[PDB]
């Protein structure tokens, strides 16, 4: 897929950092009632943002964040914050601050901060 979600060639893991990122981090934002817009990748024709990639070249979203932490593609839990810091990101620069799938993205976002701010180690 595209981002990926396996690499041969790229050493991973799952630490005790990455762990906490899937049982605590990932697990707890899926079960919040915001979370739906963000478990695929956004479909910019169901949704009618035909300019959605032409803007968004790193696209980014949970499920890819889910896979790439059940096939152990990562090595550090910093590349898993920074998939959902550019999933974030990403809904910032394409929406207007006050469409509502904003607002969701920051609720999310004030909830990872959080996990990651109380992260052992
Ligand atoms: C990950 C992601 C990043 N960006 C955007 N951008 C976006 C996506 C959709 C409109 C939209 O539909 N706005 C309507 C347009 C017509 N108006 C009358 C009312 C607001 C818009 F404004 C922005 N979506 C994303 N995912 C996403 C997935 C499923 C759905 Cl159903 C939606 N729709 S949503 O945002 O409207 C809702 C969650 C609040 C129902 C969005």
């Amino acid at each position: 897929s595209m981002p990926e979600v396996s690499n041969p060639s790229k050493p991973g893991r799952k630490t005790n950092q990455l762990q906490y990122m899937q049982n605590v981090v990932v697990k707890t934002l899926w079960k919040h009632q915001f979370a739906w817009p963000f478990y695929q990748p956004v479909d910019a024709i169901k949704l009618n943002l035909p300019d959605y990639h032409k803007i968004i070249k790193n696209p980014m979203d949970m499920g890819t964040i889910k896979k790439r932490l059940e096939n152990n593609y990562y090595w550090s839990a910093s590349e898993c914050m920074q998939d959902f810091n550019t999933m974030f990101t990403n809904c910032y620069i394409y929406n207007k601050p006050t469409d509502d799938i904003v607002l969701m993205a920051q609720a999310l976002e004030k909830i990872f901060l959080q996990k990651v701010a109380q992260m052992p180690q």
